[PDB]
Order: C-alpha cells, then sequence, then structure tokens
DNA sequence: CGTTGCGGCAAAGTTATGGGTAAAGTCACACGTAGTCACCATAATGAAATAAGATCACTACTGGGCAGTACCAGACTCGAACTGATG
C-alpha cells in the first residue's frame, strides 16, 4: 500500500515547513520545527502529522543538499 | 452411473507500505572556537639623477669713425682818405 495516508493540504504544509524552517542557517532541532508545524496546522484547520512522520521524511532528504543548506 | 483429473470463483493467507502511539535509547550541559601567516599588485613618497641649459673665460676676425688739417674764394664792415655844398 504505497498510497499516502495523509491529506494533501497536510503534505503541502509539512513540505513547506521542512523547506523553510528546518533546512535553514539555524540548525534547529526536529522537535521545535514539528511543534511550529503543528501550531500552523492547527491554525489552518488541517491534520498535523506525528513526530515520527516528520523524522522519517527528514530522513528522506539527507545527502548533499540538506547538509549544504 | 460412478470415479478422477482439471479448471473457475471467491474468501483466506501472506508481504508490503505509509500512519499513530508509548517507551527504550541518545547524547550534551559540563569556560571556550575563531585565529594566523603567506601572498603579490598598486599608490606614494623621498632620494638619485638627469640632460639639457646657463654662464664664464679665452681666441680670433673684421667693420670702421673722430679730432684735426687745409684751401678757395664771396661778402659784409669799416679805417682812412677825397671831394662837393654850405652858412
Amino acid at each position: 500500500n504505497r498510497q499516502r495516508k495523509l491529506p494533501e493540504d497536510t503534505l503541502a504544509i509539512m513540505e513547506k515547513f521542512i523547506l523553510e524552517d528546518y533546512e535553514t542557517l539555524k540548525q534547529k532541532r526536529m522537535w521545535e520545527v514539528h511543534a511550529a508545524l503543528v501550531r500552523a496546522c492547527e491554525e489552518a484547520g488541517v491534520i498535523a502529522p506525528s513526530y515520527k512522520a516528520f523524522t522519517k521524511e527528514v530522513q528522506r532528504r539527507t545527502g548533499y543538499e540538506q547538509t549544504k543548506k
């Protein structure tokens, strides 16, 4: 079952937050960025992904680009 | 007719994949990361020096005029004397 179980708006928001609040010149930890994402999701009325989902997708962005950013 | 092998049908069984939730791990807080030669071109004087220029001193060459001399008359001026009118 490769179908994504999260709603599309939840994806888009979490993509945006991983892009613009984690890979940034601050070296923020994953817990704080997840908390900010959850706060934004609760403002937007969408489903907030769990912390394990955040860590797993962050683990999908590893390599050169993230280490450089 | 009965038996036997074969094949369709539809649960049922097995892997796989992307989610959530408690719970075992993981690791930094322990004063500390910035810090230091090496590098060769450009401005930038200040000195070193210029290359020509400026003036002195001497040597030789060549224009060339001034104080003084001299004659041949022409012409005005006037001693000295002559001579005529006169009161």
